[PDB]
């Protein structure tokens, strides 16, 4: 009967209260997709628990195993009933899993340290003063691992035998190493996550140039369930509503530290 | 066996060639939704007739009757088998037929002559000097019309009863009355449209602002239909192989005119 939501911590879709050990169940979480699950489960009309995944994965399929990691890999073999959380919608991923229709638009986009002379991709990628580089796994890794495109086939050529590695673990190491590397260092990530960082004190990175690809981040149910279609219809009502709107603002912009 | 995909003129989606009376079938039609419909057939692996819908509407529900018309309706009723053109995904529709998922993304935006002293849509709601209005029918008048935000609830206010009629047919007619007014008439249409606009010639209008809303295209079949899922995961496919990219390119800013 009670909804197992899956989801993940990252900001600011899904954060701890400064207090959360004096709270319980849903309450010790707040964040963007945190409120969406909340409106999103009114609108089906259900009761659900926040459950953070275990593993602390998105979603990827194990080449050797064949087993489903992370979020997707939840839901996959029956353990969750719904992702909320900043989940990319990729072929991979909608092949063994549903996705409602985008909650958030996002693309690929770059992260620089204030006077660092870059404004594009193509700049990064002509050159090697400046080291670049990805999460050390997810959707934007596998973007430049499978393009065929020439400025980022370059790129992953570059970024995969560059010593010492330019690959970082979590989204805080990330800009951590841009903001410690003098310059030096530009970090490729999903625009939603580089705009919330740009506004965040000590103020001193910006997201550069355009994104180099579009697409969405989505709740995800698993194949058949029942939940399915009234999920995607609650995210379309949201949408109209000017309620998606109105979080991102909340989450990212309102209080804006910059 | 050969698929009926319905679809409908509209500039640079779908557009006769010029000597198309001597070319017959698919061949008299270019576009960025006729190359798309290419696209999707090959991966899906189908032969199809692009046929142009006979009302010449997008699809809505009409109140008395009950009966959809437009494209939807053709795919409701079982006349045709896929529907591609800038079908905008609303809930409504998305109640009655599946969108695959995004192939474009827009939002409602406002065009105005060169010179015109307006730069958002609270500029225009504050005053009656400037003119203003959509398209007689579709989802950008539906958006004013159900709107509970202040600015736009006073906009549609405005609208309903101005006189003359600050509603247009087709969007050259709503471009041309910009064109023809002086700077006393801006226009509110989706943001694709506005920005094709902008690059033909005689180069004097212009998108201005950000966009009202955030929203997609999606290529939409009858619900049930053994097409649309692999027609989701053909759209998903293109956008990851950077083809929609180039699509769009190809046909709003390759040959620009501005
Ligand atoms: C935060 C992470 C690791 C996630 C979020 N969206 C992508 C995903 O859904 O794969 C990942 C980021 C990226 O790959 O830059
Ligand atoms: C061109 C038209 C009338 C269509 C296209 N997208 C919207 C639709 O799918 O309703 C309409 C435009 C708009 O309402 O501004
Ligand atoms: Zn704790
Ligand atoms: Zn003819």
């Amino acid at each position: 009967r009670t909804i197992v939501v899956t989801t993940i911590l990252e900001s600011p879709y899904v954060m701890y209260k400064k207090n959360h050990e004096q709270l319980e169940g849903n309450e010790r979480y707040e964040g963007y997709c945190v409120d969406l699950a909340y409106e999103i489960a009114k609108h089906v009309r259900i009761k659900y628990k926040l459950s953070i995944v275990g593993d602390g994965k998105y979603g990827a399929r194990d080449p050797e195993t064949k087993i489903w990691n992370g979020m997707v890999g939840e839901l996959v073999y029956g353990r969750a009933d719904i992702a909320v959380a900043p989940l990319t919608i990729t072929l991979v991923r909608e092949e063994v899993i549903d996705f409602s229709k985008p909650f958030m638009s996002l693309g690929i986009s770059i992260m620089i340290k204030k006077g660092t002379p870059i404004e594009s991709a193509e700049d990064l990628a002509k050159q090697t003063e400046i080291a670049y580089g990805t999460l050390d796994s997810g959707s934007t890794k596998e973007f430049f691992r499978r393009s065929k495109i020439a400025v980022y086939e370059k790129m992953w050529s570059y970024m995969k035998s560059a010593e010492p590695s330019v690959f970082t673990k979590t989204t805080a190491d990330g800009v951590a190493r841009v903001r410690k590397s003098k310059g030096k260092f530009a970090f490729l990530l999903e625009s939603t996550m580089n705009e919330y960082i740009e506004q965040r004190k000590p103020c001193d990175t910006m997201k550069v140039g355009g994104n180099l690809d579009s697409k969405g981040y989505g709740v995800a149910t698993p194949k058949g369930s029942a939940l399915g279609t009234p999920v995607n219809l609650a995210v379309l009502k949201l949408s109209e509503q000017g309620i998606l709107d109105k979080l991102k603002n909340k989450w990212w912009y309102d209080k804006g530290e910059c």
